[PDB]
C-alpha cells in the first residue's frame, strides 16, 4: 500500500506511494545494497543502433501523454483523447513521434522534479525552455549552447534553462556534448610532473588537445565545447569569454586569501545527460540552475584529486596542519565556504548556502508528498559534503526509485562513437 | 564473479566478492532503494516462540563450524570433523548445541567484523569476551554488567568488551536488556513544560519511572539498567555512580564553556542488540570500545531532539545566530567538537576524532578486500555527521550486506513483552 518513511528530528512520518510508479530494477539488488555506487547502470541510458520497438514506445507514449492531460487543474478530455490518437498515427506512419512545446516544457520540469540528486528541486516548476529540436549543425549546436549560456547566467542573476536538442532516432545520429559541464576548467601535466588547473579534467583536456583544441597551461582555462550533430564526428569551439561569468575569490577578514589567486565560475550546468520522456530520447539537452556554495568550496577546491587546496589554506591560518586531531581541516574548510559565499554575494552571483538549501529541499519534500504522496530521493547525495547532521535533511528517511521523465547518465561518448575519419 | 568497486579520490579499484556469501534479503526492493531507513527488517531479527526449526539449524550451525575451522593458519581436519559430529548429535539429542568459549570468541569478532555500520572495525580481532551464558537471575546480570563496565572503563584507558548472556532457548525465556545503551542520559519533561536531560529518552526514563525508578530531575542524570532473565518481567538496577567515569566539557580558548555546564560519559555501550551465529541467537549481548568524538559533540550536543547546545554556543561565540547563510552552525559545531575531544584528552579518556577513524577504516576495508574479497560497508553510517567529503570514506564506493555472525537489532522489548504480573 505505501512505504513509511520517518524524519527522526521531528518524528514526523510521511507514507510513500509515488514509488509504486517506479520504472525496472534500480541498483540494489536483494541480498546487496549499492547504494553508494556513483554510475550504475539503473541511472545510464545508453547507445542503441536501431529505433525504438514500437511495441515498446507506443505503451511508454500514451502513459506519458496521460500524465500530460491528468496535470491539468482543469481537464480537457476532448484535446487528450484527440492528442492520444494524433501520437498512435505519427507512431504508426513515422516509427515515432514528435512532443508539443508544451509537452516537452511539462517533460523538462517533471524530469528535473524526478531527479533523486538534486536539492535544489523546490524551484523545479521554473525552468526556460530552448527547443533547438530542429538543430542540424554542430555551428549550430554551438549557437544554441552560447544563447542558453547567455541567458542562464544574465550577468550573475543566474536563471535556470534547458536546452533540447533532436531527439535520438535510429541511434546513429546522435546530438551530443563530449563534455561533462558547459563550463569547466582544464587540467594538464606539466614538464615538471606536476598537475595545472582541473586535475579530475586531465584525460578530457587531452581529448580537446588531441581534437586541435590549443592547450593555454594555465589554472583556469575554460575547456572548449565538444560538439557532435546528427551522429558526425565531434567538433571543437572555444567558448567566447565574454560569455563566461567568474568570480573572484576573496574572504571577509583573511586578506591573503585572495593571494590565493583563486576564482570559479558562476554557471553550474549538466552538458551530457539524456532526457527520456514518453519512450523518447535525448541525448543533447544541457541544463543548468545555480550553484549551492558547497560544491565549490568543498568539492573542486578541497577534494584532493580537484584543486586540492585544503592544506595550504591550513598553513595560512597557521593551524596544526600535521595534526589531524586538532581538526584544522574543519576550520579549513568552513573558511573556504566562507570565502566561495563571500564572493558571489559582494559580485552579486546568485549562490545559496548548503544550510538554506537543506531547509529549502525539506519544505519541497513535503510539498511532494502532500502533492502525489512521494519524493525520489538519493539521501547520499541530498546531504551536503559538510556538516551532515546539522542539516535537515540528514534526519530525513528518503526512498530513492526512477519515475519517468527521468534525466539518466550516458556512457562516455568517445568509448562507443563510431569515428568517421 | 565480482563488483566492482571504486574510490574516486585514488581511483583505485576493488573487486567485491564476499558479498556471495551474504544471507536472504536485504533493506533495498528492486525498483526502489531504502539506504537511508534506520532500522529495517533486514537489520532485524525478531521474538519467537518455539525452538528454532532443526532443518534451518543444523545447516547454519555445520556452516559456522566449518567457517571457524577453516579461520585456523593450520588447519585441524580432526578436530574440525570431531566437532562437527559432536554438534550434530547435540543437536539430535537436545535440539540445539552449546558452543565453545572459542567459537564463541571466533563469532563475537566475526560479527563485530561484519557490522556495516561500524567504523572502528580496525580493531575488530582486539575484543575482551566475557562469557554469562550460565547466568541465571537478574541480581547476576547486573553484577556481570557492573564487572563489564568496571573492565571496560579501566579509568579512562578504554578495552573494548562484549558479555554473552544465555542463547534464546524456546524464545519464552529470553534474557534482554531493555536500555539501548548501558550508559546513557535520562529526559523529563517539567510542570513549565520545558525539557530536561536527552530529550530522546523521554519514554523510556517514563518506563523505568513506571517500574519504580526514582526520578532525580537532572540534566545529567544516568539511567537504571532494565534487565530481563530467563522471560521474566524486568527489574531495574540503578548503576553504581563509581562505575560512571564522566568528562567536564571544556574549551582549550573559550573559558566560558564550562560555564555550559556540559559533560558525557566515557563508556559507548551497545545494550540491546543481538547476536547470531552458527542458528543460534543471543538477545542479550552488550558491547563496548571507544568513543569517536563526533556522536557526542556533533549528534549527542547538536541533534535539535537531542541536547541541542548549538544556538546557545553560537550566542557565545557572538555569531549571526540569526543568518543562517554566515554559516554560524558549521563554526559553532567545530568549536564543540573540539571541547570534546580537548576534554577527553586533558582527562585521559580514549577518544578518536572522525578524521584519524576515517583513515583507520579505509586502512581496514584494504586490509579486507585483501584478505577476504570484501568489507560490507554502510556508506550512509560511516561517513562523519560533520565534514563528509573532507574525509576518505566519502569518496569510497561501498557495498551493503549481511553476512553471519552477525548483530541485529531487536523490537522493543515493551512491545512484544508478555507481563507475569
Ligand atoms: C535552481 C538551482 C538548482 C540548484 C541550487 C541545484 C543544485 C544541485 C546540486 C548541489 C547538485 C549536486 C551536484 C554534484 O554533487 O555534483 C545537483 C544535482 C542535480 N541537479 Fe540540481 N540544482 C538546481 C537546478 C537544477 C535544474 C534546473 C535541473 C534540471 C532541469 C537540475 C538537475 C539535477 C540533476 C539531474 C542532478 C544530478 C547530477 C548528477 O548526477 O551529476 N538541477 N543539483
Ligand atoms: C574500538 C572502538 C570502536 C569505535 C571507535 C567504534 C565506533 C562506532 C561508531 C562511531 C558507530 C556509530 C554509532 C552511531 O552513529 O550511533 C559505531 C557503530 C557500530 N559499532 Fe562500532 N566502534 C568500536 C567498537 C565496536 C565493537 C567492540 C563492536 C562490537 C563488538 C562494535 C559494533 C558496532 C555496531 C553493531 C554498530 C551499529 C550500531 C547501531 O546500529 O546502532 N563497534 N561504532
Ligand atoms: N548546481 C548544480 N551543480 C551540478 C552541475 O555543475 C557542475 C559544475 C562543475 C563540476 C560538477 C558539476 C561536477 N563535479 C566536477 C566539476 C549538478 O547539476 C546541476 C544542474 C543544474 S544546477 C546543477
Ligand atoms: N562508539 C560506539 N558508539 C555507539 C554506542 O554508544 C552510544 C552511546 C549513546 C547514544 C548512542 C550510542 C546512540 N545515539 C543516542 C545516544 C554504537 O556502538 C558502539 C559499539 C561499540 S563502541 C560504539
Ligand atoms: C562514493 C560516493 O557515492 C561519491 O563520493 C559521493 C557521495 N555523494 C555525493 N553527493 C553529491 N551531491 N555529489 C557527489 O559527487 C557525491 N559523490
Ligand atoms: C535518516 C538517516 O538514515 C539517519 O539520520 C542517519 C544517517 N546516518 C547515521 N550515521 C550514523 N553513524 N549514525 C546515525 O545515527 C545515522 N542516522
Amino acid at each position: 500500500q505505501y512505504v513509511r518513511i520517518k524524519n527522526w528530528g521531528s518524528g514526523e512520518i510521511l507514507h510513500d506511494t509515488l514509488h509504486h510508479k517506479a520504472t525496472s530494477d534500480f541498483t540494489c539488488k536483494s541480498k546487496s545494497c549499492l547504494g553508494s555506487i556513483m554510475n550504475p547502470k539503473s541511472l545510464t541510458r545508453g547507445p542503441r543502433d536501431k529505433p525504438t520497438p514500437l511495441e515498446e514506445l507506443l505503451p511508454h507514449a500514451i502513459e506519458f501523454i496521460n500524465q500530460y492531460y491528468g496535470s491539468f487543474k482543469e481537464a480537457k478530455i476532448e484535446e487528450h483523447l484527440a492528442r492520444l490518437e494524433a501520437v498512435t498515427k505519427e507512431i504508426e506512419t513515422t516509427g515515432t513521434y514528435q512532443l508539443t512545446l508544451d509537452e516537452l516544457i511539462f517533460a523538462t520540469k517533471m524530469a528535473w522534479r524526478n531527479a533523486p540528486r538534486c536539492i535544489g528541486r523546490i524551484q523545479w516548476s521554473n525552468l526556460q525552455v530552448f527547443d533547438a529540436r530542429n538543430c542540424s549543425t554542430a555551428q549550430e549546436m554551438f549557437q544554441h549552447i552560447c544563447r542558453h549560456i547567455l541567458y542562464a547566467t544574465n550577468n550573475g542573476n543566474i536563471r535556470s534553462a534547458i536546452t533540447v536538442f533532436p531527439q535520438r532516432s535510429d541511434g546513429k545520429h546522435d546530438f551530443r556534448l563530449w563534455n561533462s559541464q558547459l563550463i569547466r576548467y582544464a587540467g594538464y601535466q606539466m614538464p615538471d610532473g606536476t598537475i595545472r588547473g582541473d586535475a579530475a579534467t586531465l584525460e578530457f583536456t587531452q581529448l580537446c588537445i588531441d581534437l586541435g583544441w590549443k592547450p593555454r597551461y594555465g589554472r583556469f582555462d575554460v575547456l572548449p565545447l565538444v560538439l557532435q550533430a546528427d551522429g558526425q564526428d565531434p567538433e571543437v569551439f572555444e567558448i567566447p569569454p565574454d560569455l563566461v561569468l567568474e568570480v573572484t575569490m576573496e574572504h571577509p577578514k583573511y586578506e591573503w586569501f585572495q593571494e590565493l589567486g583563486l576564482k570559479w565560475y558562476a554557471l553550474p550546468a549538466v552538458a551530457n545527460m539524456l532526457l527520456e520522456v514518453g519512450g523518447l530520447e535525448f541525448p543533447a539537452c544541457p541544463f543548468n540552475g545555480w550553484y549551492m556554495g558547497t560544491e565549490i568550496g568543498v568539492r573542486d577546491f578541497c577534494d584532493t584529486q580537484r584543486y586540492n587546496i585544503l592544506e595550504e589554506v591550513g598553513r595560512r591560518m597557521g593551524l596544526e596542519t600535521h595534526t589531524l586531531a586538532s581538526l584544522w581541516k574543519d576550520r579549513a574548510v568552513t573558511e573556504i565556504n566562507v570565502a566561495v559565499l563571500h564572493s558571489f554575494q559582494k559580485q552579486n552571483v546568485t549562490i545559496m548556502d548548503h544550510h538554506t538549501a537543506s531547509e529549502s529541499f525539506m519544505k519541497h519534500m513535503q510539498n511532494e508528498y502532500r502533492a502525489r504522496g512521494g519524493c525520489p530521493a538519493d539521501w547520499i547525495w541530498l546531504v551536503p559534503p559538510v556538516s551532515g547532521s546539522i542539516t535537515p535533511v540528514f534526519h530525513q528517511e528518503m526512498l530513492n526509485y526512477v519515475l519517468s521523465p527521468f534525466y539518466y547518465y550516458q556512457i562516455e561518448p568517445w568509448k562507443t562513437h563510431i569515428w568517421q575519419n
